[PDB]
């Protein structure tokens, strides 16, 4: 089998990314935020605290003839950001983009923090990093693409994440009209459950690479690219203006800027981003500051390629016993 599912930007600006799921019988369709650093499929349901709901679509388990309470089944999730969220735990049929996985842990919330309340855009998340990150209790839960796998033509998927545009999750297959040139194959590391590899370098701009070895995780689920002080210290001293301020919690520019480009090493081949994917724009509604996608990592504790550094490639996530992460350039 396979799937393939359109998935859009929430904003302007590239915040999220929402791809339409299909939930329960008959289908009640959720668009989720497909997050490649997090291993939970939870949703704004009949359950959620009513006054924690602003204009979510949301699951309704008793109007779905193939749900089922897995009984004495919580959950509990933290994310990076300080976000949360908790519940319980029904089982459904769940499809993506025509690929269904009968039995899904859909993991129902009684309680969201603010900033999933306040995204109106934003129904849930599907998680796509390894089942050793699922919170379930006292029962863990295998991810929607764990569950997928042995039926899948091939153990993988893939992330096409659009610049200011739609792009694609796949599922099973490897779609060779969707990048150029070839995609170069790197090593994951799953010890911490992520989709954990080791970049070989950087370039700002035009300038000559810097062969260095960069530990992160490709995380479609954080919006920026968040990297060690001294990378990020380089790029943004290319930039007039620019500084990190305390205030605002990171580095701004000037909107009157043109950015250069970034490049990331993969293995020997590297992917590009364009200086204006690194813009986030005002800081506030018609300020002249502007923020900063690339970020540094200092104090998260892990380095970061999220939507910023993942839309500049095709990815592929491979899910074979011996996991690897493949980039190409499209």
């Amino acid at each position: 089998s396979t799937g393939s599912a359109t998935t859009t930007p929430i904003d302007s600006l590239d915040d999220a990314y929402i791809t339409p799921v299909q939930i329960g019988t008959p289908a009640q369709t959720l668009n989720l935020d497909f997050d490649t650093g997090s291993s939970d499929l939870w949703v704004f349901s009949s359950e959620t605290t009513a006054s924690e709901v602003d204009g979510q679509t949301i699951y309704t388990p008793s109007k779905s003839t193939t749900a089922k309470l897995l009984s004495g089944a919580t959950w509990s999730i933290s994310y990076g950001d300080g976000s949360s969220s908790s519940g319980d735990v029904y089982t459904d049929t769940v499809s993506v983009g025509g690929l269904t996985v009968t039995g899904q842990a859909v993991e129902s919330a009684k309680k969201v923090s603010s900033s999933f309340t306040e995204d109106s855009t934003i129904d849930g998340l599907l998680g796509l990093a390894f089942s050793t990150l699922n919170t379930v209790s006292p029962t863990q839960q295998k991810t929607f693409f764990d569950n997928a796998k042995a039926s899948l033509d091939s153990p993988v998927f893939t992330a096409d994440l659009g610049y200011h545009a739609p792009g694609t999750y796949n599922f099973g297959f490897i779609d060779t009209t969707a990048y150029t040139g070839s995609i170069t194959y790197t090593a994951v590391s799953t010890k911490q459950g992520f989709w954990e590899w080791t970049s070989t370098g950087y370039a700002v701009g035009s300038g000559t690479f810097k062969s260095t070895s960069i530990d992160g995780i490709a995380d479609t689920g954080t919006t920026l690219l968040y990297l060690p002080a001294t990378v990020v210290s380089a790029y943004w001293a290319q930039v007039s203006g620019a500084k990190s301020s305390s205030s605002v919690g990171g580095y701004v520019f000037p909107c009157s800027a043109t950015l250069p480009s970034f490049t990331f090493g993969v293995g020997s081949a590297r992917i590009v981003i364009p200086g204006d994917y690194i813009d986030f724009g005002p800081i506030s509604t018609g300020s002249s500051s502007c923020f900063g996608g690339i970020q540094s990592s200092a104090g998260i504790g892990i380095n970061i390629f999220g939507d910023v550094a993942l839309k500049a490639a095709f990815v592929v996530f491979n899910g074979a016993t011996t996991p690897t992460l493949g980039f190409a350039s499209k």
